[PDB]
């Protein structure tokens, strides 16, 4: 089989970890930076990526299925790593100075390119809230990460577990500091599939036929 | 380098494309198939992807540009295929039911559980616009299937540009039918970029740092 499609062809949607499995230093280390060099609008990358790591943070997380998803519970403390994708509710000209900065010393542009680079930011205007918040464009930028993520972890052949079934508003309460100036509508386990309780890890894939998705013209 | 790190260094927004190469059918075929094993919410795939391929139709995409972002309208005839990610503008029962329908024929789930896999549907009327409409939550995943995109054209070394910058409104004049219950708000360019005049093949890659999008927990 040829590697991509194979890769993504045994990649699924774990259903149940392993709970004395974990990813190493080595392999999340891989992951991290994949994410962060992904590609966002205008290089805005208005996001960030909280890792739960520790056994005070994993309880945190698992504190935040009080009141719904519930079946999305057991796999925080099951599961190695818990990574929730935040997206920045407004993205300002001072957030986009961070980027210009860091290119200017990275050496994309120089100065002069710099504020005729600053241009760019009208990408930014144009998309926004009645209220004023830039999050119906940035969380979509979060989604391509994960996309970016999913395919990583194949080629890692590390199980992971995808999360829309979670609680923004109670995230936003027990992260406060963290989740400061962004919300956080989706988040993924990771870890090592339960040898026997994981159904999924046996059930076929499905997606729709080729020809109900993909039109060539 | 990682082979994972390298590819993800190595990919960039091309600024030009070589008119003389064309991307082959059968690293096409790869990359239209990692299109369709794309993970999204529930297996809803609540997406379309169109490939401009024909002239005919390459000459229809490059009238899209016609009133604005005319910087990348270049890159249309230039460039080898575009494909176009649509996000379906409202979800409903009959469009589950080809998924669940497609599952019981891929053998996932047996014809007798296809009306108790309904149950996932909540999930989908629990993000229902009061138009009706659940564009909000399906140009989202379609983001996920670029940023599946984006990593599987890395591993096949063929170039790329993302498009934001395109004309929603006549796009979906242009494309009637084939985006008829859907919108358009990205595209992407593929091919082979320019040996001299793809100013940005040349100019490092930049992010922000590890310290200011990862937090660890
Ligand atoms: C944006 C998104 C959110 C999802 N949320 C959940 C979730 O809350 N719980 C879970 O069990 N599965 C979740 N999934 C998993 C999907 O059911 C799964 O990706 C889809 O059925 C395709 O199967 P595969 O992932 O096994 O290919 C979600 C997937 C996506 C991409
Ligand atoms: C959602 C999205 C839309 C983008 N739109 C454009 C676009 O309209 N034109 C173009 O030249 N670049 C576009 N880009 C390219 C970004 O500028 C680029 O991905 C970012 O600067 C990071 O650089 P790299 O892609 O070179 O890593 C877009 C990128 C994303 C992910
Ligand atoms: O990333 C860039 O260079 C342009 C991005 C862009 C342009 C126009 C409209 C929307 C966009 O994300
Ligand atoms: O894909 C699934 O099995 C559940 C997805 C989901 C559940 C709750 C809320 C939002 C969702 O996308």
């Amino acid at each position: 089989t040829h590697p991509i499609i194979h890769d993504l062809e045994n990649r699924y949607t774990s259903k149940k970890y392993d709970p004395s499995k974990k990813v190493s230093q080595e392999d999340l280390a891989v992951l991290l930076e994949a994410l962060r060099l992904s590609a966002s609008s205008i290089n805005s990358q208005p996001w960030k990526f909280i890792v739960i790591e520790s056994d005070a943070a994993k309880q945190r997380m698992h504190d935040s299925f009080a009141n719904m998803h519930q079946f999305n519970q057991p796999h925080i403390k099951a599961c190695s790593h818990v990574i929730l994708f935040a997206n920045k509710l407004s993205y300002t000209r001072d957030d986009y100075d961070v980027v210009l900065s860091k290119a200017v010393a990275d050496k994309r542009i120089t100065e002069e390119q710099k504020e005729a680079a600053f241009a760019s930011f009208k990408f930014v205007e144009l998309n926004c809230d009645e209220n004023g918040e830039h999050k119906a464009w940035t969380k979509p930028q979060a989604y391509l990460a994960l996309g970016n993520a999913l395919h990583t972890l194949a080629r890692l052949n590390i199980d992971s577990t995808t999360m829309e079934g979670i609680d923004p508003e109670l995230l936003s309460e027990i992260f406060a500091d963290e989740l400061k100036g962004y919300e956080c509508h989706v988040a993924l386990a990771i870890g090592y599939h339960h040898p026997s309780e994981d159904y999924n890890a046996s059930l076929p894939k499905s997606r729709k036929a080729f020809e109900d998705v993909i039109t060539i013209l």
